[PDB]
């Protein structure tokens, strides 16, 4: 019941400003991270979906729930919702779905579309659900 | 005639990591700068360049940026680019880091930093071209 990050870091990047681009929308626990080369992966965790508060607010200060719900649906397959956001734009605060890239594990992934993406009605969130269990 | 580099610094990247890399060989006299931003420096002299040339010799590549550097020439100028990770970690590698050159005889240039070689080994060793 846990979400992870990953994200590259190129030898012209800043390592810091990848982790401050991702803290933006995700308040991580945990960081190790990884080679692939002159390429370093962060693989960054935490363990309760509050983790994901921030991401929960943007989609609605930026008005982009319709679009956050068919990414985020679309990007269930089991027991868990993959999707990826825009690193230059996450960069400067901005959420932009497509690299920065977000797994989460949950038995009910639906529960997740529909507490930070619900259906809306000219740009209104037809309900608005607490943070699933 | 001046020799000018231009290359992105994202939202993700340190301009001094960018600029560290082309400093490998580059020795820019001035520099100036959507969300990403242009990279320019720039320098009167081919003595800006002489890191370069070492570089070529060092790791024996002058075949290699001869064919790139050659092709890179239209009228007075000469335009190449080079791999930007590479050069942040100080390998030199042809292709978003892009050269322009502006001289009135840019085949000297090229003969400068990329002699033909023969068995491994430059033909001839010119001087750095005047100016």
């Amino acid at each position: 019941d846990k979400v992870m990050v990953v994200a590259e870091v190129r030898p012209s990047e800043d390592v810091n400003k990848v982790l401050s681009a991702i803290s933006n929308f995700f308040d991580f626990e945990k960081m190790n991270t990884r080679k692939e080369g002159i390429i370093d992966i962060l693989v960054l965790e935490a363990r309760t979906l509050k983790s994901l508060l921030k991401f929960h607010r943007v989609l609605r200060n930026e008005r982009i729930l319709d679009s956050a719900r068919k990414y985020l649906m679309k990007g269930i397959e089991g027991n868990t919702i993959a999707f990826m956001i825009h690193k230059q734009a996450a960069a400067v605060g901005v959420l932009s779905f497509v690299a920065i890239k977000f797994y989460i594990e949950y038995q009910n992934p639906k529960e997740i579309v529909d507490w930070l993406a619900p259906k809306t009605a000219h740009g209104v969130p037809l309900w608005d659900n607490p943070v699933p269990p």
